[PDB]
Parts: structure tokens; C-alpha cells; sequence
């Protein structure tokens, strides 16, 4: 099971540290799981019932935090697993949040804008019993955006009897959102890619970088790394193929091109290469911001990158991990790498509490500041246990979450 | 699955009546399902995590009502199914309640009174988010009693910040309980047994009755039938064997004996017979207040009883149903027959709401009055559809629950 | 200390029964004590601070119940003791209430109607934090009436944001009050005096009665006993002197006279006698509805009354108790005797809860019904312990309050 | 009485300023006093009742703020007096808080960690009725720490139904605490010591300092004074004796030693001297961070210190005050001097409200900034009335507290 | 009607931009209108009923914000219109507030301080149902001040059961107020006057300014412009007449004089002129901070001012607008010009939320900062539509309020 697998990874780091048996058990199982079957009236007049989920794994460190998904293939198991991760993700970044997640078994593409909105309100009205700005703060995920989030916010406000705007994050800027929300993730990767260069002594100005994928993370990661770090992005890939260039692409131009044309492929001044090839490129840093298992057994042994900054989720398989560590290649854990998003969502929730909003620069600095600490904090634990950075990040999380529970009773 | 099975039985009656497809769907799936993993400190100092469930199927007719179970073998499925039934059970009785159930996977026998109390409070503290005197009113079930229920009530009160005593039913008398709580179920069977007699034209004074089982239900049902109806209980059985006597036993003496001696067997002035034999006895009314499937294919064809008042749960299998209906034997549905319990629980919740308590006679009259109506109401439906009384009871319920949902939107 | 003294009386009965040491300690100490110093603006413009008290002794059996006093000589000790009693008083009557009391050190006579109202609101606004219809329901006492009580009611309602009228009892009839409120106490004495006659086998029609005092209690007690019991009230006394007549006075005429003339003395057809004489009168029942210690050491040995129904508070001293018990004279405990008042106040709180009001007859029957049970219940305890009826009522109370606490945890 | 004595000091300053009589009276008496008797289940199974207190003197300027004590010798009087002080302490610092205090009559040393926690939760559960993040914010005091405080916080959160973490201050850092909490008090004394020097024209670089006592206050006061002010700490004392050195100790080394060895005595390179001697030392600044009455009649006449910064509570007696003022020695009032603690507690409560936390530097600057103003503000008043700085601080407090009440009504 | 007129102005801008018809309708009509008739006890004992209003036009962007008026001539129409404006005022400043207004038909001058306070509490206690720190935050207006505002704050807090101080703005500094509150408006005008000089290329050092009126706005506006901008205030006027001087008055001296003497008239070193003359003065900037319609048809054609900064409300009539625009004279809209007040009130509500207060400089910079943006934002819209700046400000407002509602659903 997807959840059990998540648990396994947890036990690994749990055995590395002296964690009380009886205690570890609570840190394993989730606090709350609420399943709802809510009816939504469709345009054609007939009613249709949908299944919804919302799980709060841990709340020891603070109010549960986690996105909501709208997908035809969503299992309580997948939800639990994700929330389970949220707990460690939030903790590694040192934010006063917990672990939560939720979703609805539904294919948005088959629903009308109106139907969608209705379903959204009803769902949020159903899980309202468990959420709260000081209990559970939902946010966007797969197939959900500022628009849907906005409905959530509005619904709660009208339900509670007053404007809240802090019940959900990822809201539109002129409605309680936070500037820098888009570049959040990317900047996080950039900060990490820079520190990774530091620990390895690689000068950024000369450093070469390859980025697998060109979605939100890839684009921003690549662009920022290029402008702010001076590193030469010698290759990027699309959900089609990839282009190479030892001279270094112009991330800006590349973006525009990928906006005017479905893919970055065909782009002139770029040697067409397969996605697998890009991963095997001879570059200083590999930023896998695409699909999972990207780096697996087969690749692992051939990867020449000195450091890997995980822009996506689980790009590298556990087998690759072992091999990469063995080979001495630095693998920065995703929980830390793309935590930027969650990090900026926290700032939004803060700005919302006091109803005062910070300017771009502020959010940027704050995000960068916390990112650096999180990194260094993981490194410390890394050296103290002489283990895989990912493992380090996991211990640090588990530890912090335990101290809280312990001190609470 | 136990739940799917429950669903099947529901569809049977749903097909007999013109029930909107899209509507039926909502009447099938449960509204809320909350799963909790709560830690409980054991006497020996170490902590142990327990799994708990609470499901609110439907709340259309009123606040969800259902008991809580403490059993090492408890599945969400079993809970859902039970809750599903509650919805129709309350419905048929015309009580302003909904459908709910809950439990905790634990063996009370391995826990210390203290540990038990603690687990009890924690559990109730965890599902508190969903309960309420006007939302969900839990009650005792398997391995839970007035003592446990009392804890729940106290916990909520101290949690909410004021004495409630209506958050749970089945509380001890001198603490918000209701008189007649014990004989509740039995009296219900008695009222039913009487009406069964009326429709068949059988004079109670001369009527003969056999009761399979001598638990709370059996004893009280037998005792009351004997004293209030004048019918001669020619046979009763223990979880060992049964005793016969055409002269009619002295229910009172029989009880005392079953109290001083594990079983009613050995009791002088009684012809020892097997449980299976009792069922085949030539009596006017058969009251199976024992185990499920008691009356099945094999027995069915041989049962001489003119009427069967199901004091227990599902004593007769569906196959038995078909054959008994075919043979023209009246089988009073348990949902209606043993509802007496739930019915008296409602009165306690009422008394609790106004903090005023009625005396025995009151409860008795009230219980009997409503029981009568419920019976006659099912009969009307029976004749309108020319179906099995059990089925009639099911339609009556589904109908009542639909009207509410329909009129609500 | 007045409190310690009350405590002593409690330990007496506590030793008579097997009461857990550690448990008895909680039933001794009061749960809450709130002392307030609130400023009240006086007519002349200057502010004056007043001291207020509100104590909730026990809440185990239900919400705390107790009156408020306006007296220049009020000590937290006096308040505590009174509240302490309330807990046993309500419990002996079997009412779902607790124990509470309060007061304000102030002399109403020196305050203008306005000033008084203002102080009243401010006070109730201050102890509001601890009161509530399901927490603490204040009532009138010394120097407070329906008029003051109404203010309280209005204040809370306007504070809480909606009409309550169940926050306090003893409210004016056309404002949430209950019929029978005045004759409450008296009717209680009446019921008691009747049962006292029954246990002694004395026929009411021929029985003679003497009543020391002619206040609310005395009058009503006398009148109803006369009319409903047929007993001949051969003597009554004023806060001046008393009149005798073996023929039996006309309670109604006597009342009218005491209304047109300060005292019942001077009344024609009545042999003037001192208050002390009345107590030594040769009558079947003595109803001391006047001052405390009325019956003491000196008198005790000379009292010819076969039964004493304490209409007032502590008319008989402990010394007299011993002597009277020794002599075999039945002394009905005031906590049970004049509980009628608190009993009717409960009904008011009940009527208030459901916003429906009963008619006189109803209240009357209810009050008499409960009164009878209360009496019989104490008698049972009396025979079980072979002690003084007052002691019996004390145990009965302590027991009931213990069971609740025990069962709650 | 301890309280009456506190009032006396108040009246002194109240007479120096034109303060409305009737108004003064309300500023004297405390608003709320809650006394609780709560049972705690002991490990051995038996129940034990403990007494608790919670007093909210004034709330005019904001929510009541004050610590809780666990001491076998605690009187309502001691608590009242303490809260009475808080009122003026908070006021002089210009913080939006009120005055409150509380404690439990119990000896922690005789209770097991478990028993202690239990007693802690129950107590907080009992006084919960009066507290709140916007009503009363408790904090640690004698025999209570971040560990206990954490329990309170957790208890409230689980009681209120959501994480609060602002109901109490002094929480552990990774749980809502604030950096700089420890050095708080000391830094305050440091800030004061500096300004005292400034008013006297004494250059800090050359100034000499002596600190009686080496607890939290003493240590940090000394260390920071040394490092940040450059002043030479020529002497410090333990709860045993004291050491001198015109060369100036190495506060850091001194601390370590006091950590490895019970006392700072025996420490090499230090002339052993009695505590009384230290006080008579010929130094520029005397920082009595030990016990009360340290400086009294006898000493007063002999003290050569040019300025005294009261790190402890009431180190100087009134008699000493008179003589010291007479001699022209500057005595900085404790309410102002050791207010640093309360000051940082405010910052924590602020950080809690917006759930955003400041870094050390911020807290430091903030504390120092407010400390300075508070000082200067008292000085102004001092010159306007030409009185003792302590008196000035008292007037400034009473005034600020009066303005609020006046403008409020 | 006054309201209809306001609506007209709105339709003007609504026609300029593509605003959905059905949508515009919601933006036209107000969400809530609460009319109250509350009795107030007068000093002479008799009761008097007063009429009160509170209207919340729109709440899309945030909680409704608007002052309260105490005037014998106040119509629901006047109130609605005003609230209607607030919605656009707040919006153009980009503050997270809505639109609200209220008042009481009463002449303060005929009421005693006591009576006025009472009336104030009663009114706020009556409209309490609709207000809230996150619903509706009242503020001072005509005939209401910090003193009255304070009463509201106190009343709500004692009503809600805890200090709020964020329920209303414009509170006294030492009670939740914000520094810079007085100079707020004026500073806004100053900022505006400066930017106006910028767009016109007029150097402030040489620029000449005339200010019609010498109230809060006029004084501060003139003073700050003089000192911070260096512009020479060549003329100011009283509610009597005005004085001129090409040399430039000494605003400070001028204020003192207007304080010592009813008017600025008679002031030596000033050429006495009529109010109408001042408007026709040949200066670079005209700051009409006096009465409405000050600049009308007649004047319009004669005004030589290059730019007009509307310090007051509607000083220029629509007819004047047309002519001024035609003539090419810049007219900065009051909604933007004197929004400084509303702007500073928001900062107060912010500081109140976190209970932390900023210092003067902070507020100053914050106010000037947002003022600048607001201006520039309007200018952008101005060029995009090539319309009158006032119109521009209106569109920008309507737009922002639309997006909110649109995105909310």
C-alpha cells in the first residue's frame, strides 16, 4: 500500500534514532480521517453523490496543513500517505503547522464551471466540521487552483458568519493571497542548488545545470538559477523531449517559446535529446522537476551529476538512492527541496491573520532565509548520523514532531 | 461485504416502490465516517494506540442515533452496516432520529477498569467534533454499559463547559437515565406478540408461546407475555438446551432458577429438549430471541408456529422468509419487533432535554402506544404492496427517510 | 465557623455510613467560590464599590442551585455554609440540581430603587462568568424578590443576546414564574405534617396543631393543614405573642386580621399566651415556623407534642434533638420539611426550559407527589440505620451525591 | 497583611497626586478572585484535594497577566498582593496587560512527575472559566516552568477544541516560546544599570559593579553588563558567600564554575567575603539580585554604591529607601528594573497572536527599546514630583491605570 | 435623493468600463440596513426613544468600515449614500475593508455627558448584532470622538466578555489608538499635493498654495505642505474670511493665532479677502478643505489654480468638473485625496489585531507609501480611459470590488 510504503521510509529513520517504541506508534497512525458522501445537484437537474476525504495525520506542532485534490483516481490510502508526508515536510521547514490532506473522487473535466463550484462549496461545507484557521488550513493541489480555493474561503466566511480568508492558502492575490506564490517552489530549488554548490565547492558562475521537466518548478528553478546564481542551464526537457547546449540556453526565451509552442523541443540553437539522455548529462547539478522514478536502478549507475536537487516528488527511487550514496553523489531530499511552496503558503496564512500583506522582496527574503536554515539544519543531522541527506531530513522531522508530543502529554 | 449485503436488502424494497434513482443513491451511502487513532496511557506506563469509528449514515429525519461497541473484532464495514440499519430502525418507529454507530477495536477484558475509563474518555473526546445532543447521540452496545456511558456524558459535560446529560442515552437512572430501560426490548416484543395474535384472531388467554433464548429479551418477553397477555409459555431455551411443558412454566420461577443456576435446563417440571426442537414446537407464537439463522431452510419447512415475533436479530434467514411467507406464516420484522430498545432510548433523550423525568407507568404506556402505531403502520403498507411484513417495514422506512430528504433539498 | 459547623453535621452522618475517606473530602470542600468587587454609580454621582459572593459547592447531580442575599452582614463563611446545605437539600428532594449560594454586602434600605437596580445588574453581570441555565441558576433570598430576580433575568438575556428567563427562578408569574410559588413552602409543611400524623396513627380530623410564627410558612402551613387535613389549629403566634383556642382558629380570618393588624394578638376569641408557652402546648403536632433554637434544652424536656414538623430553619437545637429522640418524639428535618420552596423552583426552571407553563393544580400535585416520596425515602433510611430522621435525611443526601461523583470520575 | 501593606504603598503615591477618592477605591480592590478545590488522583489510587487560587486585580488597560505558583505555603493574601503589583508592573512598562496571579497550595517535591502533570491540568481546567488569551494569560512563577506551562497550553487547546498556544507565556521555544526569555530579566537590569550610570555621568567602561546573588537574574545581569557595558563586575555572591576582585571577574568563567560547583565561592582569584560585605562594597553600582530586605536600616547607612538597580524583589526596605534618598543614592525601583521578564512575555503573546515568531535580535532590541522609554518616563515623573524614583514609577502606573478606567466608564 | 445621486456618479464610471449589467446591480444596492429605535433613560428620569442607523453597503473586499454620526438631521438616505462612498473610498486605497455607515438622530448639545454616554452604549449595544472586528468596524464622524468611540469599545468588550479594542477605530492612543491619527488627513493631502506638482512639473520649493478652510484638514494640510514640501502657503481662510500674502504665511504662527483667536482673520501681515476671492487666487495648487460646492459654475471659469487637491468633501460641483477638465486643470478626487483618514484607521485596526503598536514614523511612512501607490494607480487608469481623474478613481474602485465578488461567487 502507498501508505505502508510511506510508513516504511519512516521506520528506517526511526531505527537510526533512539525513538520510544510506544511513541513511534502514534507518530505512525493519523489522528483524524473524515470520509464524506455529499450530493451535488447537476445542471441537468439530477443529483449525483461524490466521495470526499480529509485526513489530519499529526497536529502536535500546530494546525494541520495540506492541499486538496480533484481526481477520478483518489484513494483514502493515497490521501493518508500524502498527509503523512506533509507532517515531515512542514516539520523539516520548521513551520508551526501539522499534516493534512484531502481530495474528492471526481474528474473536473466532466463538470461544468457551475457544477464544479457547487461541488466545491458542498465538499468544503461538509469537511467544515474538522477544519478551521487554527485547526486545519486546506490549500490547492492536483486540479484545484486559486479560483477553487477562493470559493472555499468564501463559503467558510459565509458559513462562519464573517470574512476569514485564512481558512485556505493559495488564494488570489487581491483576495488574501501572497506575492511570490508562483516562483515559491522554484526559488526554493534555486536556494538549494546554490548551497549544494557550496558544500561541493563548485563555483556557481561556472557551474552547469540540467533540468528535467519544464512545468512551474522547472521553469522557475531554471530561470532563477540562471539569473541569480549565474550557473549555465545547459539543458531542459519537455513532456516530449529535451534540448541541450553547452553554451547555455536563455531561460527567458525558452519559457516564451514553451508558451508559444507546446514544447521546448524544436527550439533552434538546441541539440534534441531524449529525456533519459538529459539525466545522464555531464553536468554539475541535476534538477529532476518532472516525473517520479525518473532516476532509477538503470540510470543511477550512469548519472554523472555531482549533486541532485529534487525539484519534483520522488524522482529518484530508493534503489537509486543506495547507488547514488554509494557513489557519493549528493541527493537533496524533495521534502526539503520543493518545500518552498508550503513555506510561502505559511507566510500567506500569517499575512492573513494580521490582515497586513508583505511586498515581493519581503516574501523572497523570508523564503530564502528559512530555506537556508532548513538546509543547514538537515546537514547537521546528516553529519551526526553519517546517513543519506534524505534520511537526515526525515530524522530531523520525526524528532521535532516527537519533542512537541512529548512536551504536550 | 456486510455493508453491501445491507445495501442489497435496501435495493429490494427500493425496487418495489417508485424511488428516484439519483435519490436512492444518497440514501445508500453514509454522510459521515470518522476514523480515529488515539493514544491511551496504560497502567504500566507505556502508551497504546487504539482505532475508533463513528459513522453517521443519515440525518435527514433528525440527529444521528446509534450505539458504540468495544470489540477486538470490529470493522468499519460492520459499523457502517449497523449504522445503515439504525436509519431504517429509527424511521420505522417514527422517532426524530437519524442513523449512526461507532466502536473501538479493543478487548475490554484485557483492560483495567482504570485503563478502560481512560480509553473511554479519550475516544469520546476524539469523536466529540462530530457528536452533539442535536447532532449525534451515542448509546451503549456490545461491551459497553451505563457505567461507560456515564463516563462519556461526564467527559462531554466537562469538555463543553456545562452539564449536558443528553449527549448519550442508556445512562444510569440517578444520572439522567430513564425508567423501564431494561424491560424496554421485551415489552416491545410483548406488544408485537400480542398484535401478531390479534391479526390471526388467536385469543391470548389460550395462546401458547415458545421462546428460543433466555437473555434480556427472552426473559422479559416471556415474563410480560405470560403476565400481561395470559398466554402460556410452554417452552424456553438456554445457550445449552431447552425445556418444555404444555402446562406452561412460571416465568418468574424460571428466571430465578436461571439466575441461581447457569441454565434453565435441569429445572424440574420440564421436559428437556434441544434448541432445534423448540423451534419446531407446535405453538401459536414463536419468539426467537437467541442467535441468527436460528430459523433457516431446514427448519422453515417444519415450523408449526402460526406467527413469529423476531425478538433477536435476523433469527430467520431470507430462504426461511420465502418459505414461511409461502406457507402463510406471519413473520414480524425485528426492525419493528425489537425496536422497543431504541424507542425507550428516545424517551430518555427527551427527558434529558427538559431535565424532567417520567415515571415507569408513563414510559410503559408511551412505549406500548408507539409500538402499536408502528405495527399498524407497517401492516397498512403490507396490504398496499401485498408483500412480506419485513419488506413492508423496510419500504415504510425508506419512504419516510426519502420524504424528509426531498422536502429538505 | 458557621461553615465548619455545617461540616461537623456532615461528618456525623458520614461516619454512620461507609464513606470513602478520600471521597468524603471532595464532598466537603466547595468547587467554586467567586468574590467580586464591583463599582456602582450612586444617584449623587459618586461611585461606591460593593463586595459580592457566589459559591458553587457541588455540581455532581446537576447545575448549582441557590439564592442570593442582600445584607450588610454577609460573610463568605455564611455563604459557603448555606451553599453547603443546598447540596444536601436539593439531593434529599431528588432534584437534578447542585449546591450554590451568593450575596452582596449591602443594606438595601439605604439604596434608592434605581441604585438598587443598578447594583443588581452590575452584580449579576460580574458573576455571569460562572452562572448559566445549565451551570448555576440563582434565586431570591433575604432582601431580594421577584422584582430583583426579574432584573437579573433581563440583564443576562440582554448580555447573552437572547431571552433566557431560565437563568433565575422566583421570577414574576407573567415573566416566567410558576404558580404555587408562594404557598410552596407551606404546602410542603402540610404534606409533611400529614405523613407525620400517619406514621403516628393520629387521625387528621381529630388531630390538633400549633404553629409558632405567622410568616409565609406559618400562615400557609396553618391554612392548608386546616382546610386540607381537617386538623384543628389550636394555636398560632406572632413576632409578639401567641393566641390559643381548643376550639380551633379560623386560619382565614386569622390571616385577614394579621393583615389588617400587625399581629394576630388581641384577636378576639383567643387566649393570649407567650411564644414559649405555645411550644409547650399539649398538641399532636408542633410546627415551629419562626426562629432558630426555638426548641432548646430547657423546652425540650417539657414539649408535649408527639411530632414536630420544622417549618423554619433549625428551630430545634442539637441538644433538643437528642432529648426529643430519647423521649421518642418524631422530629421531621427541615431540609425535607421546608424543601417545598426549592421543589417548586425546580418546576419553574423546568417550565422555563420548554417555555410551557403548568397550571396551579399541576404544580400542586407535582409538589405533593415528590414531597411524599422524599419523606418515605428518608423513613426507609431511618429504619435501615435506626437513627434520628434528620440524620437519615442527611445520609440519604450524602449517599445520592456520592453515587453521582463516583459514577462520574 | 501582605495585601494591606501593598495597598499602603499605593495610597502613598495616591496622596501625592490628585486622584479621585471614589476612583481610588476601585483601583484598590481586585476585580476577581477565584478559589478552587479540585481533586487529583494520586498514583497510589487514592484521591487528594488541592486548593487553587486565581486573582485578576485590574483589567482596564488589557487582559490580566500574571504567573502561577506551586508552594505549600500560599495564601490568598499573598496572591492578591502579588497580582496587585502586577497591575502596576505591567502599567509602568506600558504593556496592554492587566494584573493577575494564582497558585496552588502544594509541595511539588512530594509529587510524582505524573501526579504533578495531572494536578496541573485539573487546576488549569478549573480556572479555565476565567482565563483566555484575551482575558487572562497565566505564566510561570515559583516551582513552575516551561514544562508545566506547556501542559497548561496543551490542556486549554484540547479543551477549547483547537491549538491556542497564547493562553500562557513562558512556553518552550519550539512550542510557542520566545527567544531571549532567559536573559530577559538580566538585560533589563543591564539597560537600567546603563541609564543609571548615564544620569550619574559615570562612564560604564570604568564603572565598577557588584551583584548580590547568582541566580537567573544575577548571572545574566552580570554577564551582559560586563560584555555590553564594559563595566567591571568586581564582585558576585552565592547563597553561601561572595567573592571579590578589583580586577574584575570573568562572568563567563564564573558561570561555568557555578555550574560545575554549587557555589561561586572557593573560585580561585577571588577574595572570599560575606554577603553583607558585598553590599557595603565601594562600587559604582549595586545590583541586589538575591533576597528581600537585603539592604535594610543597618546597611543603608553604610552603603557606598552611588546607584542601586534592584534585580530582585524588594531588596531594599522602606527604611533603607528613606535613608538612601536622604543620602542621595539612586534606587531604581524593581517594578521597573526586573520588568524585563514581563516585557518579553508580552512579545511572546504578540508572536502567538499572529503565529509568527521574531528572532533573538528583534526581541533584544524590542526589550531594550521599551526598557529605555519606561525608564525615561519614570524619570520625568520623578522630576515633576521631586520624589523617590520608586514612588515616581508607582504614580506613573496609577495614573495610566486611572486614565483607562476614567475614559472607559 | 442623496443616495440616487451617488448612484448616478457610479453609473457614469460603470458605463465607461465593460461591467456586467446584472453584476452592477449588486454593486449598487447595499447589503444590509439596520434601523433601531432604542430607549435611553434621561437624567430627569423619563425615557426617550432615539432612532439609529447602520448600513453595510458592500463587504466583498473585507469587513465593512465606516463612521457613526450624531446629528438631529440624519436620514437613512444620507447614511446609505455615505456608506456607498466608503465602499469606493476604501477600495481605491486598496484596503481590505468594505463600506459601512451609521448615525443617531440626536443633538448632542441638548444631552448631558451622562445621557450622551448612555445613549452611546445603548445604540452600540443595539447594532452589536451586525458589528464585529471581522464584520463591521465603526469609527468617529460628525459629533463623535475618541471619547465616544472609547465607550463603544468598552461596551462591546464587556458585552462579548473580553477586551476587543478592535471593534472601533479612532480610539484614544493610550487605549488602542494609533499615533498620527490627527495629521492623517493632512499628510494625505500633502502627499497628493506633491505628486500633483510632479505630474505638472511644478517645483514645490517655488510652488504657491492656497487653502480654503482651516479645520483639521486645512491646518495640517497647510502646515505639512509648507514644512515638508517647501511650498509657500500664500493664503488660508476661516469660516469668516481669508488672509493673503505673497510672502507666505507661517502656518505654525497661523495655527496658534487661530487657537488664541476664533479666526485667522485680523491676523497681522495678512491682506483680508473673502472666501470666494481665495478660490480665484493665482496659485499653483488650490486645496479646498472647507465646504461643498465651494467651486461651482460661477467660480470654475475664473479659477487660475493649475491643480486642485480636494481636501474636503465634494468642494467642486460636477458642473465645475466639466469646465475644469475642459480647461485642463487637474482635479484630484476627494475619495483619493482625503482618504488618509481611512488609511490610518486601517493601520489602527491592524495594530489592534496583533496588540502591537507602531511608532509615529512608521505610521507616517506607511500612510505616505500607500498614498503614493493609490495616486499612481488612479493615474494609470486615467490614461487608459482618457477621463477625469475623479472618474478614474471611481472605475479603479468599482473594478477591484467587482473582481472580488466575481472570484467569490
Amino acid at each position: 500500500s502507498l501508505y505502508e510504503m510511506a510508513v516504511e521510509q519512516f521506520n528506517r529513520a526511526a531505527s537510526l534514532m533512539d525513538l520510544e517504541s510506544d511513541l513511534a506508534e502514534v507518530l505512525r497512525r493519523p489522528k483524524r480521517v473524515l470520509i464524506v458522501e455529499f450530493p451535488v445537484r447537476m445542471d441537468d437537474g439530477h443529483v449525483e453523490v461524490f466521495t470526499g476525504y480529509r485526513v489530519q495525520h499529526n497536529v502536535a506542532r500546530g494546525p494541520a496543513k495540506g492541499g486538496i485534490r480533484y481526481h477520478p483516481d483518489v484513494t483514502l490510502d493515497e490521501v493518508k500517505a500524502l498527509a503523512f508526508w506533509m507532517t515531515w515536510k512542514t516539520a523539516v521547514m520548521d513551520l508551526p503547522f501539522g499534516g493534512g490532506k484531502g481530495g474528492v473522487r471526481v474528474d473536473p473535466k466532466k463538470l461544468s464551471r457551475n457544477e464544479l463550484e457547487r461541488l466545491s462549496r458542498r465538499f468544503f461545507s461538509e469537511i467544515q466540521v474538522i477544519i478551521g484557521p487554527y485547526n486545519d488550513i486546506p490549500a490547492p493541489d492536483v486540479n484545484t487552483n486559486a479560483d477553487v480555493i477562493a470559493w472555499y474561503m468564501d463559503t467558510y466566511s459565509m458559513n462562519v458568519g464573517h470574512t476569514v480568508l485564512g481558512i485556505v492558502t493559495g488564494k488570489p492575490v487581491e483576495l488574501g493571497g501572497s506575492k511570490g506564490r508562483e516562483e515559491a517552489t522554484g526559488r526554493g530549488v534555486k536556494v538549494c542548488a546554490g548551497l549544494a554548490m557550496d558544500v561541493l565547492g563548485i563555483d556557481p558562475k561556472k557551474a552547469t545545470v540540467a533540468v528535467q521537466g519544464f512545468g512551474n518548478v522547472g521553469q522557475f528553478a531554471a530561470l532563477l538559477i540562471s539569473q541569480e546564481l549565474g550557473s549555465k542551464v545547459v539543458a531542459v526537457s519537455d513532456s516530449r523531449g529535451g534540448i541541450y547546449n553547452p553554451e547555455g540556453f536563455d531561460v527567458e526565451e525558452l519559457i516564451r517559446y514553451k508558451k508559444e509552442h507546446g514544447t521546448v523541443v524544436t527550439y533552434p540553437k538546441g541539440e534534441r535529446i531524449t529525456n533519459e539522455e538529459l539525466l545522464e548529462l555531464d553536468v554539475d547539478i541535476l534538477v529532476p522537476a518532472a516525473l517520479e522514478g525518473a532516476i532509477h536502478a538503470g540510470n543511477a549507475e550512469r548519472i554523472k551529476a555531482k549533486a541532485v536537487v529534487e525539484g519534483a516528488n520522488g524522482p529518484t527511487t530508493p534503489e537509486a538512492d543506495e547507488i547514488l550514496s554509494r557513489r557519493g553523489i549528493l541527493v537533496v531530499p524533495d521534502i526539503l527541496a520543493n518545500a518552498g511552496g508550503v513555506t510561502v503558503s505559511y507566510f500567506e496564512w500569517v499575512q492573513d491573520l494580521q490582515s497586513f500583506f508583505w511586498d515581493l522582496d519581503q516574501v523572497r527574503n523570508a523564503l530564502e532565509k528559512m530555506m537556508k536554515k532548513a538546509f543547514n539544519d538537515v546537514m547537521k543531522v546528516k553529519e551526526k548520523y553519517n546517513v543519506d541527506m534524505r534520511t537526515a531530513a526525515y530524522i530531523l522531522a520525526i524528532d521535532r514532531v516527537a519533542y512537541a508530543t512529548k512536551k504536550r502529554g
